[PDB]
């Protein structure tokens, strides 16, 4: 029965890891990771993680199976997080929250249900966007397209080429949005573009679906969720699909929310009913460990102001690098302008290095990126920053 | 867009726990539970696990991503569960494990690989089993047929029907076995039926995909896998869905596998990586947590001991309150014979009850079961075992 099965492609990402790895090198660095990283080149457990994980050991008295949407505190806490408290979604009952296996597993839930429930056979991923977006939907039977997002040259957001691209898509189409921290270009529109898009796709008849798995890195909680508090103002019905791996650093927990928004109480609960199911012939109910973390820190003045704290720490240690990366390259004798840097959010950008730089770089300089010039900025620390910035400088 | 959604229909258990709940009556009795609980009616943490927690607590460094297989040792810990250590299965490396979460997630993997990767379309489940398992296969789109196993008039396991209804299955057809403790007739086959279905199977050329959801939880650990053992011996290719919710007292942690079973090496390898494939379009990775737990005992002296110990306990509860079961039925006056209650293996058991009688018992008595009279004698205590019995009697 397995005779004839062909090995799956790779995973460029995982496939550098390895060639990292097995590099005997001593000033190797590794830009191509996708988690956070600390000065120290490490990803810790949080502070306010490991505290409410001492909690959850003295307090716990059973693991018997939580409700297919898992626990009731995560899923208000997750909806005032995203629409703000006092939220009239809120208020209103219009939104229910189911609590899933990460962002990713929140994604295919989403993907399952919309398959076999409704009438969308397309989604629309902006380019340059999270590869993994294709397979997941591609996944569940539906038609992925892509929409023009990012522009190569200027490295900016070309509207117009969006906008345009966007009319070749239909009433009952889905459209993904990054909620903020753009994967991997770091650019997100502005909160006038963000309201345009919202008009936009009322008029259209398109169902939104926000990507949000980097709330709180880009400016702040509040200020990220700008986009989609625009969208959900405007329409009867949404898709967000959470993640909560990079914010509480929780990333092998699987902790993720998927939230579905309808015109009123009735018609949620009767279109959750049929997300439960897509649940349950899936992986029946959700892991409460890292949900429960989160439940327990959002929910206690304490430890969530601890958490704030932390979360602040990793956004400023990212802006203070990208900062210092176009400072250092400059000083060093860059070639070209890298002021884009500095207009990007979150952990992600492109570089700008061709195929071909990207492959000098590691071959003779133990520098690791993706081919496509992606790096990580989390991957970057003040002592190898300058090595660094002097091998790239010597590709240019 | 979600207007017209039709609600998705009850799950039962699920409605009656709702129903048990809201019941102001004082001796209620719950035998619908799909768990295990004690004698004082709780489903607690095992001292073990809480013992590994502790452990994860204060060794634990990062919470970064697991590989798509999850944890290693988790793997191999669970093969020679399965396999029996200096199987050589293990030796040869034909088998490749995926972490996943739970056991339906095991099943849900299954299928979309074999949906995806080869020219199954149907499986073959028994009947009277476990219901969830259709949703699971029809969510990948593959078909499922039931083949003949228990025997409702005598309460027994109709080896005749059985062999002569799996011979309409067709080669390359699946056919999946409960490993021990069949859910729910608790009826498994002998060690000389399962070598006849492991011969027969291979003759017809059927992919066996086993689901073993109770080891530990009829003989014995190693007894309750000669099954499983003896297909092993016979087959090049196989499928094992194993689950750690019940005999790790693990339930919403999620802690599951899948198993698949090549002629050689390079062949299981290259199957596996489609299988991986697969898991990132769902979830991306799996629960650290759960797993971690599992693979801290299992590979501690110490702690393992602890656990078997506990595992004994809570076999021998079950086996202790069918013996009390049938024993009380016999000295409240009980009109019919109800021994078999006493061969059959696990917590679930068709008690032989009609539609009608379950409805009264509950109307008139407060003791509750499924309508297909499917009871779960972990509900059963030896503190109600007098009433309980009073009740059916009354029925009878």
């Amino acid at each position: 029965m397995f005779e004839n099965i062909t090995a799956a492609p790779a995973d460029p990402i995982l496939g550098l890891a390895d060639l990292f790895r097995a590099d005997e090198r001593p000033g190797k660095i590794n830009l191509g990771i996708g988690v956070y990283k600390d000065e120290t080149g490490k990803t810790p457990v949080l502070t306010s993680v490991k505290k409410a994980e001492q909690y959850l050991l003295e307090n716990e008295t059973t693991k018997n199976y939580l409700g297919i949407d898992g626990i009731p505190e995560f899923g208000r806490c997750t909806q005032e997080l995203l629409f703000g408290k006092g939220s009239a979604l809120i208020n209103d009952k219009r939104a229910r929250t189911a609590q899933t296996p990460g962002g990713t597993g929140a994604l295919r839930v989403a993907a399952d249900f919309l398959a076999k429930n409704t009438s969308v056979k397309r989604v629309w991923v902006s380019n340059a966007s999270w590869p993994n977006h294709k397979s997941v939907f591609n996944s569940a039977g539906l038609e992925v397209r892509e929409y023009a997002y990012y522009d190569a040259e200027n490295h900016t957001l070309d509207f117009d080429a969006l906008i345009n691209s966007l009319n070749e898509a239909q009433a009952g189409d889905v459209v993904l949005f990054h909620g903020c921290c753009h994967n991997a270009t770091g650019i997100d529109p502005t909160l006038e573009q963000w309201q345009t898009l919202a008009q936009l796709s009322v008029e259209k008849g398109w169902l939104p679906l926000f990507d949000f798995a980097y709330q709180g890195f880009a400016r702040g909680l509040e200020e990220d969720a700008e986009g989609l508090r625009a969208f959900a103002a405007m329409h009867k019905e949404l898709i967000v699909a959470s993640s909560y791996s990079k914010n509480f650093g929780l990333y092998n927990e699987r902790v993720g929310a998927c939230t579905l928004v309808a015109a009123d109480s009735e018609t949620v609960d009767r279109a959750f009913s049929q997300m439960k199911a897509a649940i349950r012939a899936n992986y029946s109910n959700p892991p409460a460990h890292g949900a429960s973390v989160v439940a327990t820190i959002l929910s206690n003045d304490a430890l969530r102001a601890i958490w704030e704290q932390e979360l602040t720490d990793m956004r400023q240690r990212i802006q203070r690098m990208r900062q210092l990366f176009v400072n250092t390259l400059q000083e060093k004798g860059a070639n070209r302008d890298f002021s884009f840097i500095i207009k990007q959010n979150g952990m992600f950008s492109f570089s700008g290095l061709t195929k071909e730089q990207v492959l000098r770089l590691r071959e003779e300089f133990g520098v690791y990126a993706v081919a496509s010039g992606r790096v990580n900025v989390a991957g970057m620390t003040p002592d190898n920053m300058a090595p660094l910035c002097e091998a790239i400088v010597a590709v240019l």
